[PDB]
């Protein structure tokens, strides 16, 4: 009879249609070839829609974050396999929304980055942690999508918005001080690149990978531009004085501190692209900029003794600070030696301009026994030393060893001439102010 079985099988199909039943209907259609189907398939696609939308919830900041139960995954896979862009359409619409909404729960890169630094730094670190978390949940999204399918296009379609947010925060970050956190961002983009390449796969997705790498390149290039900005900024610097003084300039401390921070990012900056060559070049050029500005603002003093004392202090501070770190780097030893020599030179020129006149006054060149002119020279000398001592007691060379060294220097160039001066005249009283030990006792007091 055959036909009765077929009609009864159609009846059973109708009895169920309200998976194998579809196959049965197909067999019946094939047998007859030798309306219920459409309904079953449409309700199947709407069933996939229903199941997908009923388990799409927002991941909460708190809790392998398990987005969907382990039970419904094979179900969704089966249903999807039964289907034939529509699946991608629904998945995109619902789940991408749910994903961006998921990122808005932790932070979200929701031109107007023009804010205060004090909150910008903390919000960038925030963005770092947000980057790590977001990638390490996008991993879960990817695993689920590639589990329910046996796919890249779907993942891409779902993630484009969220990753666009994340990446949108990073642009554009041009001014110094922002360089360190800029290279923090560089570090976090470098750290997760591999995981991004593993997660987003391709090829209909690669544009997110290259968007990420692209923003990384722009970030790094912007960092280099901040290098240029800082050296240029230290170069053309200005203002001002404080207690006048010949002591170390806060700018010098600021620059050596800046390079002291650039050396904390040595492993990162090595990835400059070479290696420590260019790092050394940047260090040497910001150093050169510092000293160039220093001599630029050293000619804004008087007497020249103060200028050379100041330059002595700052370049010595520079040399020492460099001798505390690297130094070992491609800055060299000839750099440290040359600059040490320059320091010694500033010291020498200070001693010359400061004490030449009083030293020639401490000699016999101008006499004429006499006693009268001898007394006149005694008074003259006393005035000279008093003025020099009261102008240079209020000065300050910070390095104790250096100041004691140069103290011993000026003492060693003054004491002999004065002692020889006393070993010829006198009492020839009390016109003989200061003895040897006395004159020595207020020499170890200047620069305090």
């Amino acid at each position: 009879s055959v036909i009765l079985s077929q009609f009864d099988l159609l009846r059973q199909a109708e009895t169920k249609v309200l998976l194998d039943a579809i196959a049965q209907l197909r067999k019946i259609i094939r047998y007859f070839m030798s309306s219920l189907l459409a309904k079953a398939q449409s309700k199947l696609e709407e069933e996939f829609k229903q199941l997908l939308a009923s388990y799409s919830k927002a991941v909460e900041p708190d809790r392998l974050p398990i987005l969907i139960p382990s039970r419904v995954l094979p179900l969704l896979h089966d249903l999807a396999q039964q289907m034939v862009q529509q699946l991608l359409q629904i998945y995109r619409d619902t789940r991408s929304f749910v994903l961006e909404e998921s990122l808005k729960k932790l932070g979200v890169e929701k031109d107007v980055q023009r804010m205060q630094w004090e909150v910008l730094e903390a919000k960038i670190g925030n963005w770092i942690h947000f980057m790590r978390i977001a990638v390490k949940l996008l991993f879960a999204g990817e695993r689920q999508v590639c589990d329910q399918i046996f796919s890249d296009q779907c993942f891409a379609e779902v993630t484009v918005s969220s990753v666009s947010m994340l990446l949108s925060f990073g642009d554009a970050i041009r001014s110094p001080e922002k360089l360190f956190v800029l290279l923090d961002m560089y570090e976090i983009m470098r750290e997760l690149h591999t995981e991004i390449e593993t997660i987003f796969k391709g090829k209909a997705c690669l544009e997110i990978r290259d968007s990420a790498t692209g923003l990384t390149k722009r970030l790094a290039q912007t960092a280099q531009e901040t290098f240029g900005d800082f050296e240029e900024a230290v170069e053309k610097d200005a203002t001002k004085t404080a207690v006048l003084d010949g002591t170390v300039h806060p700018l010098t401390s600021y620059v050596i501190n800046y390079v002291k921070f650039l050396f904390d990012y040595q492993t990162t900056l090595k990835q400059l692209f070479d290696s420590n060559s260019q790092l050394a070049s940047v260090t040497m050029r910001i150093m050169q900029a510092l000293q160039n500005n220093l001599d630029g603002k050293s000619k804004q003093y008087k007497d020249p003794a103060l200028t050379h004392l100041f330059l002595m202090n700052n370049i010595h501070y520079m040399v020492r600070s460099v001798r505390r770190s690297e130094a070992k780097d491609l800055l060299g030893d000839d750099w440290v030696q040359r600059h040490r020599r320059i320091v010694q030179q500033h010291a020498n020129q200070y001693k010359r301009v400061a004490w030449t006149k009083i030293l020639q006054s401490s000699s016999a060149q101008g006499l004429t026994v006499s006693r009268g002119l001898l007394k006149e020279r005694f008074k003259m000398f006393n005035m000279q030393f008093d003025e020099l001592h009261q102008r240079q007691s209020q000065w300050t060379v910070p390095d104790t060893e250096l100041r004691e060294s140069l103290r011993l220097a000026v003492a060693e160039v003054l004491l002999p001439a004065y002692r020889s001066f006393l070993k010829r005249f006198g009492p020839l009283q009390k016109y003989i102010k200061y003895t040897a030990e006395d004159l020595e006792r207020l020499l170890g007091e200047l620069f305090e």
